[PDB]
């Protein structure tokens, strides 16, 4: 029918995770992405953590579907060439290279239409600016790590992309920003996201919590409250709600064996006496120690632990069947097993199954939002240079000349 | 001079952080955003976590800046024939409702250009659909909270908001797409956005894992290789790299004290070599036991050992600048103290202060990703009904008609 991004063209150099989550996500949109690798090697995910031998592994697969693939040596004078046609004709150019001759002047000489889009570890005016980083690194310095965890334990690590795919949604709104930009102005522009602003943007109520801290001495409703000890900064509160509604991970029937046999337990403010009556308390509905957040505080855990001597009596699923009732905010914690599995996320099209050449099938996450207007095709992704010769015969060579490109790399 | 969003009209009624994250982005990228607030009421973050007496929380006004405000019953006919001349006139309408008469039918008929921006906890299909959920219950259903954490340990929940900002940034990456896809189409659409896919997708390559786990039946790179267990779910992997590089959170001196005295190392595969040399091991240059990721693998956390002998003998700040001269992907966990006084920071404009009228000086974390053409610039947020009457005017009511509207309010 119509696709947002339908006709945009986009060229991309990004590898791993951060960059190429972005322009999977252009491509899903309607926009032609075109993927230039190295030959004979190409991204470092076609080869990282394979399942299968000799084939490009899921790492590859779920972060580059509807790709398409060239194999392309910038170094040679035919490549060189190859180069400069490319950006006449393309939209976007994205790349996300660790911070170790078309520079930036010369391309908006060639196309003053075209958009970069930059990711890297840290800002340009950072101390770090030339440090690597990997997805942890980011979650290191972004203050994620540091609030993450329990304040008897190190920082921890967390599972979510916070450095890479993270950043990479962050450039992607950049990237779209700068369209919507560009229909007024008729230029591209540059557009640059770094992993550290990725993290410490989703950190945003930790710096919060600081200027709190810094303030009162003290975040009445953290667990150090108000019997343990504060420092100088935010500290880690284990599994506590994060914001204005208190909660915690409490254990279901399972958890000595089942890691996952656990759920989320949210203290809604307004649902106090819902939740009295879910548990068997209605006393503590009128008991001045409980009626308030700022009277449960003090004693929260105690009432941590009476829910919970319910909940390790029956399996995560029927504690939340039966706590639901009560209009409380909870849910279980979901293995990666179940979520593989679970038909609604299929019928919502936020886990979809591919067909990938020489593979079969694979599971990948989605498009996440839906739009009414338009549905996302999810394709297989391309193999090694795939679409070299295709690229090359739309930039107008001819056979005989793209034999001979082909022909010079084989000898050379 | 010019901005992307420059003209467009935001209808908001979103509340806490998801949304209002989403139209604080609209808003610094040129849109008018006009908060919708309950009379009298407006944004329970207005009155969360506050840490002065009386006046909007720092929960509010670090996520509503450069928005307007408008005190709006609804349920009045007065009310209701505002809410109508809002639609007609706006481009994009938002909120974040719990699951629990303009309906989207009306409003396209009112306004076929316009553009409906919805998140909710779970997807239309979901089983979860009228499940309450916070921050951290999304973490839950989502995988999150399942792969963070220690292996002997609960399921843990992140400090970042992979539940709120997250859910709030995949929103606006809808609604950018849906602007630019009206300008071909000529007309608005739907856009949803559940915080269990938000969190999903952050996770993709914990669903990767999950295949590699259901196909080999262990996970190389994790920690329970080769001497652990491995179940029928993606375990938590503590301080893993997450990826195709190892690494893990190292102590610094000062550990036993300062909850923050660590580093984030990684051992990069292609700089073992340097890495070698940065911890004094030239042996393990050519050892087969270590000259190879593969071989490491199976002793991996004694080099993580080895490497720490040093690192808690000096700074973190130290090991950094020691390390990273090897060209090794590392850095400290920063706290959300030093954060807030990091000057590069405030430079880059990651860390903005901004003057709040009533409140004074306070810190946010600004536009994350930087455009060459435009600059942003970062404002107050508004004081509950601030902007009521200058929105009526625009909308043609004179100056009888406005104090006659508020006056049978004052009534009613």
């Amino acid at each position: 029918l119509s696709t947002p991004l339908q006709g945009i063209k986009v060229l991309d150099f990004t590898g791993v995770q951060s960059g190429p989550s972005c322009t999977q996500m252009l491509a899903w949109f309607g926009a032609d992405v075109i993927k230039i690798e190295r030959p004979g090697v190409g991204d470092v995910t076609r080869h990282q953590l394979r399942d299968i031998p000799d084939i490009d592994a899921l790492y590859f697969t779920m972060l580059n579907s509807n790709k398409r693939s060239i194999e392309l040596n910038t170094k040679t004078a035919e490549g060189k060439e190859v180069m400069e046609k490319l950006i006449r004709e393309a939209d976007i150019l994205v790349e996300n290279f660790h911070p170790g001759g078309f520079t930036w002047e010369h391309i908006q000489e060639i196309n003053p239409r075209l958009i970069f889009g930059s990711i890297k570890g840290f800002d340009e005016c950072s101390p770090y600016v030339n440090v690597k980083a990997y997805e942890n690194v980011a979650q290191a310095a972004g203050g994620a790590a540091s609030t993450t965890g329990f304040w008897d334990g190190p920082p921890l690590v967390s599972a979510a992309a916070l450095g890479d795919s993270n950043t990479g949604m962050h450039l992607l709104i950049g990237l779209l920003a700068a369209l919507l930009h560009r229909e007024k102005t008729g230029r591209g522009q540059r557009v640059t996201m770094s992993m550290q602003d990725a993290v410490l943007n989703l950190c945003r109520v930790k710096l919060r919590d600081q200027q709190r801290l810094d303030k009162l001495g003290y975040l009445e409703e953290y667990p150090q409250y108000p019997n343990g000890t504060f420092g100088d900064a935010v500290p880690r509160g284990g599994n506590a709600g994060g914001g204005g509604q208190p909660g915690w991970i409490l254990k279901c029937k399972g958890w000595e064996t089942d890691p996952n046999a656990y759920i989320y337990f949210t203290i809604q403010e307004q649902n106090w006496e819902n939740t009295c009556k879910a548990i068997g308390k209605p006393e503590w509905i009128t008991d001045p120690a409980y009626s308030t957040a700022h009277a449960r505080q003090p004693h929260i855990f105690d009432i941590f632990a009476e829910i919970e001597k319910y909940t390790v009596t029956i399996d995560k699923h029927e504690a939340v069947a039966y706590l639901t009732q009560f209009d409380i905010p909870c849910a279980p914690v979901l293995s990666m097993k179940e979520i593989s599995l679970d038909p609604s996320l299929r019928q919502s099209g936020s886990v979809v199954e591919v067909e990938q050449p020489l593979r079969g099938k694979y599971l990948t996450v989605g498009c996440p939002m839906k739009f009414s207007a338009f549905t996302p095709d999810i394709k297989a992704a391309p193999l090694l240079g795939e679409h070299t010769a295709a690229v090359l015969q739309e930039l107008g060579y001819s056979d005989d000349e793209i034999a001979a490109m082909k022909q010079n790399h084989a000898i050379e």
